[PDB]
C-alpha cells in the first residue's frame, strides 16, 4: 500500500532483485570457484594395449596393463590470483551494480509507485474535469431546452466530452497498465495506495553544484565501477606480464604394471628377461619453464589493456561528464521543477479568479460557455501541472539522491513518511 | 499489394526470414556438428627426429622417424548429450523465436502495414483537410474582394495553410518512409495498396481475462523458452555434475619406425643391438579417470545453476508477469481502443452536425471562420482517429493474437481478408 | 566555439576517438599479436624425478634433472593467416567502425552543436514571446487601472505568463541540459556560441535519388563492413575447410639430463651401467595429420558460414534497405525540409501581417486580446520552426552527407563558415 512495505514487497518479490541477487551471490560463488583451481587435483587412471610387430620386427608380441594415482600441486601461479583479483574487482563491480540494483530497485519501483500515483491522480482530474465539461454541457443544453444557443456549442461539448471519454477511458487505460506496473515490479494488485498530503509541501533547495561534483566525484558508483575496470586493466596489463613469467610444478604418481608376454620369438632365448614381475612405483615430480623466446604476444597484450586502462578512463571521463551530467541536468531539473512549481501555483490561481471572471463574462454573455470550458480545462491542466509536477519533483528527489549513490532504505522510507491517505484504484 | 502476398514478399525477401531462417538451420546444422564429436576420429601421423650426443652420449648417435594412423572412440560422455540437448533446447528456442519471427514478421510487417495506410489515409485526411482549408480561406478571401471581413483571417487562414501544407509535408514524407516501410520490410513499391473496409467495422469482444491467464501461461513462447534454458539450467547443474563424473576412454593407432644408426662409439661392440630393424606396431587403448578430488569448482557451478534456475524462475516471474502484463495491458488496450472508437464515432456525429451548425453559426455571424476550421479540424482528427482507432484497433488485434502465440498466416490471411479497395500510394 | 575547433576540442577530448582509437591501435595491435603465433617459439625447461619400486620391484631409484631448449614453426597454417585477416577485417571493419567514430563523433558534435543552438534559439523566442504577453498582459492591467477590460485576460495571460515562465524555466533547463551536451561530448563550458547567419540563408537542391543509389551503394561504410563480414564468412565456410586440411609441423629442442642412482637393489651387480656422468641431447620433430574421418563437424561450419554469408548479405540487403532507407527518408527529409521552411517564411509574413491586423482588430475591439497572442504565439512558432528547422536542414545536410560517408572535417569546415556571431548563454 504505502512505499516502503511495496518496497518489501518488492525486496521479497522483484525479479532483478532475486536475478541479481542471484548475480551477485553466483558472483561470489565465482570468487569461490575462482579460487578453486589452487587446490592439488587427485585422480586414478589405467590402461590396456595389445602389441604386434613386422617388417623385421614379426614374432614378438606383448600386452600391457598400467594403474596410477596422481595428485598436483602448483609451484609457480600468479594467474589465478590475478584471476583472483580481477574476480574480485568482477564482483565487487557486481556488487556496484546490486547497489544499483537496490537503488534501481527503490528508484523504478518508487518512481513507478509514482506512475501509479500519477495515473491515478492525472486520471481523477480528468474525471472531475469531464463532471465540469458534463455541468457546463447539462446547463448549457437545459437553456437549449428553452432554446438559447445553437446547437454546436452542445455538440462541441459533446465532441469534447467525447474527448475527456478518450481521456478518461485511455488515462484509465494507462492506470491499468500501471497496475501492470505493480503487477510488474510488485507482481500483484492493490485496490488502493498512499496518496501525497500535498498541503505540508515545500521547496528544499537543493546542494551546491561544486559540492555536488564532490558528492558525484566521490560518491559515484558508476566510474568508482571504472576505477575497478580500468585498474582491472592495469590488472590485465600485469597479467600479460603474468604472461611473461617462469615457473615450478609439483606432481605425484604412483602405479602398477604386469605387462605379460606372448609370442615365437618372445618365448625362447628369454633368460629371466620376460619373467612376469609385477610392478609397482612411486613417483613425484616438480616442473620449471622459462619463457625465453614468447615471439612477442605479451607486449601486445600490455599496450592493449593500456587501451582498456586509457579507455577505461574515458570511461572514467565518460562517466565523469555522464554524472556530472546526471547531477547538474539533475540539479536544474530540481530548479526549474521549483521554479515552475512556483509558476504553477500562481497559475491555478489565477486560472481560478480567472475562471470565476470567465464565470462573470459568461454569466453577462461577453465570453461564451467556449471561454468556460477554456478557463475549465486550462485549470484542470494547471492542476496536473503542479500535482502532476509534484510527481516529478517527487522523481527530482529520487534524481539527486539516487544521484548520489548512497539512496538508502531511509532515503526509500522518508519518501514513505511523505505519502499520505489511501485513494483507490478502480471507480467509476 | 494485399496483406498476406506482401507477407509472401516478406516470407520470401525478410532479410531475417532469410536470415534467421539460416539461423535456425544453423542451429540444427548445429545439432549436426553437435552430434559430431560423437562419432569415432580418424588421422594421419608423421615425424623424423635427429639425435646428436655429447657428455656420457659422445660419439652414439642416432636417427629417427615414423609414421602412425588413429582411430579412437570415447566410452564416456553425457556433456554432448547436454551439448546436444543445450543444442535441441536451444534449437528449439531458436525456433520459439522464429516462429517469433515468422510471428514477429507478420507483427511488423503487418503493423508496418497499417502504418503505410495510416500515413495513407492520415496524409489523405490531411488532404481533404487541406481542402477544407482552402474552400474557406479561398471562399474568405473571395469575401474579401469585395471587403467583407478583415484581412488577418485570411492570412491567419494563410499561416494555418502553411500549417496545413507542411502536414500534407512532413505527412508526405510519413508516406516517403511508409514506402520506406514497404522498402525497409517488403523491400520493393507498389502504386496503390488494399485499404481497409471501415464501413462495415464491427466490436468485436475479447476474451476472458484470467482465460487469458491460461491462454498465455499456454502458449507464451518466451517463458516456455525460459524452461527450455531453466530445465538447461538444471543440467548445468547437472553439468557441473557432469564434471562429478569418472570417464572410459577408446583409442587405436599403428605405426612404422626405422631408426638407423650412425656414430663412432655406435659401431663396434655392437653385437646384434646395432643391426637395422623396421618395427611395426598396432596398438589400441582404454582409459579411466576417477574424480578423487577436484578442487571444489565441483558444485560451485550446481550453485550458480541454481541461480540460473532460480535466475531463469526469475525470467519465468519476469516473463509471467510480462506477458501477463501484455495480454492484460493489451485487453485494456482493446478496452480502452473500442470504447475511444465509440467516443470517436460520436465525435463523428457530434462534431459533424456542430460543424454543420458553425456552418449555421458562421452564416448568421455570431462565430467567425475559426470556429468553422475549428470544428472541421476537429471532425478530421475525428476521421484520422476514428480511422486510426480502427487502425490502432487493428494493432490490438496483433497485439491479442500476436500476445497469445496462436498468432499464423490464417489470422495474417483473416486480416487480409479484412482488408478492402486499394488507394493510391503518390496523388498530389 | 566556432564549430570545428569544438570538434578539435572534441577530437583531443573524445572519449570514444580514445577508446575507440585506443580500439584501432588495439587491433593493429593484435595484426602485431596475431602474428605472433607464426613466429618461431623458443623457451625453456627443468624438471626432476625420483624413483622408488614395491612389489617384486623394490630397491631402484634415480634421478635427473633435464633441461631443454624448444623453438618451433608450424608447416602448415592458412588459420593463423585468417585469423591476421580477419583481424586485417576487424582492424580494418574496425577502420571503418572508426571512420564511422570521426564522422559520428563530426556528426553528433555537430547535431549536439545544432541542440546547443536550438535550445538558445527557441529559448530566446520563448523570451521575447514572454516579452510581448508582457507588454500587451502588462498594457492591459494599465487599461484596467483606468477601467477599460474584465480580469480575465489579466490572469489567464497569468496563467500564460506563468506557462511562458515554465517555458523560459524549462527551456532554460534545456540550454541546461544543452550545457550538459558541451559538457557531456565537449566535456566543459563555453559561454557562447556561433548563432546562424540566417539572412543570407537559401534552398540548396538535393542530388538525384538513384544518383544517390550509386553513392550509397558506392559509399556506405555498413554494408561495405558487411561485404567485408561477409567474406570473412567466405573463409570460415573455406576455414572450416581449413579445418578439413591437412598439415605438417617443425619442432626443435634440446637439453641435459643428470641420472645419478641410488638404492639397495639398485647397487649388486652394476657392471658399468651405473656409472654416474650427465648425458645431453639434441632432438627435433614433424607432424603430418590428414583428415581421414573426423565425424562431421566441418561442412557444418561451411553451411554455417553460408548462413552468415547471407547473413551479412541479408545484412547487405537489411544494410541496403536502411540506406536506401536512410538516403531516401534524409532525402524527403530535406524535401519537406525545404518546402516546410517556405511555408514557415510565409508562416512568418502572413503571421505578421496578421498580427498587425489584429493590432488593429484589438484597436478597434472587434478581437480580443487572445488572438494578438495566437498571432504572436504563432509567430514565435514560425520563428522556432524557421531557424529550427534551419537546424533540421544542416541536420538533413548531416544525414544525407554523412549518409554518404565522405562527411569529413572540411564539411565540417564549411558548416563551421557557415557560422556567425556569438550569443551567450545565460541572460535573465
Amino acid at each position: 500500500e504505502n512505499l516502503m512495505q511495496v518496497y518489501q514487497q518488492a525486496r521479497l518479490s522483484n525479479p532483478e532483485l532475486r536475478k541479481s541477487a542471484a548475480d551477485r551471490d553466483a558472483a561470489f560463488e565465482k570468487i569461490n570457484e575462482a579460487r578453486s583451481p589452487l587446490l592439488p587435483q587427485l585422480g586414478l587412471g589405467a590402461d590396456y594395449t595389445y602389441s604386434n610387430g613386422y617388417r623385421d620386427a614379426n614374432g614378438i608380441n606383448s600386452n600391457a596393463t598400467s594403474a596410477s594415482l596422481q595428485l598436483t600441486q602448483s609451484i609457480f601461479d600468479m594467474s589465478k590470483w590475478r584471476a583472483l583479483t580481477l574476480q574480485e574487482k568482477a564482483a565487487g563491480i557486481q556488487d556496484v551494480t546490486y547497489q544499483t540494483d537496490q537503488q534501481t530497485l527503490i528508484l523504478n519501483t518508487a518512481t513507478a509507485y509514482f506512475n501509479v500515483l500519477n495515473a491515478i491522480d492525472v486520471l481523477s482530474y480528468t474525471q472531475a474535469q469531464k463532471e465540469a465539461i458534463y455541468r457546463q454541457l447539462d446547463q448549457t443544453t437545459q437553456r437549449f431546452n428553452v432554446g438559447l444557443v445553437a446547437i454546436t456549442d452542445v455538440q462541441n461539448a459533446r465532441a469534447q466530452y467525447d474527448t475527456v471519454l478518450a481521456n478518461e477511458v485511455t488515462a484509465r487505460n494507462n492506470l491499468d497498465n500501471a497496475v501492470e506496473q505493480l503487477r510488474q515490479i510488485t507482481g500483484n494488485y492493490y485496490p488502493e495506495l498512499a496518496a501525497l498530503n500535498v498541503e505540508n509541501f515545500k521547496t528544499d533547495k537543493p546542494q551546491p553544484v561544486n559540492a555536488l561534483l564532490k558528492e558525484a566525484e566521490k560518491r559515484n558508483l558508476s566510474l568508482l565501477q571504472a576505477r575497478l575496470s580500468q585498474d582491472l586493466a592495469r590488472e590485465q596489463i600485469r597479467q600479460a606480464q603474468d604472461g611473461h613469467l617462469p615457473t615450478l610444478d609439483l606432481t605425484a604418481s604412483t602405479g602398477i604394471s604386469d605387462t605379460s608376454y606372448s609370442g615365437s620369438k618372445t618365448r625362447g632365448a628369454a633368460g629371466t628377461q620376460y619373467d612376469d614381475s609385477n610392478m609397482g612405483q612411486n613417483k613425484v615430480g616438480l616442473s620449471f619453464s622459462l619463457p625465453i623466446y614468447q615471439g612477442g604476444m605479451v607486449n601486445s597484450q600490455v599496450k592493449q589493456a593500456q587501451y582498456n586502462f586509457v579507455g577505461a578512463s574515458e570511461q572514467l571521463e565518460s562517466a565523469h561528464r555522464s554524472v556530472v551530467q546526471t547531477v547538474r541536468s539533475s540539479f536544474n531539473n530540481i530548479n526549474a521543477s521549483i521554479s515552475s512549481i512556483n509558476a504553477y501555483k500562481q497559475a491555478v490561481v489565477s486560472a481560478q479568479s480567472s475562471l470565476d471572471a470567465m464565470e462573470a463574462g459568461y454569466s453577462v454573455g461577453t465570453r461564451t460557455i467556449v471561454d468556460v470550458l477554456d478557463a475549465t480545462t486550462t485549470l484542470y491542466n494547471a492542476k496536473q501541472e503542479l500535482a502532476n509536477a509534484r510527481y516529478n519533483y517527487l522523481i527530482n528527489q529520487l534524481n539527486i539522491k539516487s544521484a548520489l549513490g548512497t539512496l538508502n532504505e531511509q532515503d526509500l522510507l522518508a519518501l514513505n513518511n511523505a505519502l499520505s491517505k489511501p485513494v483507490s484504484t478502480n471507480p467509476e
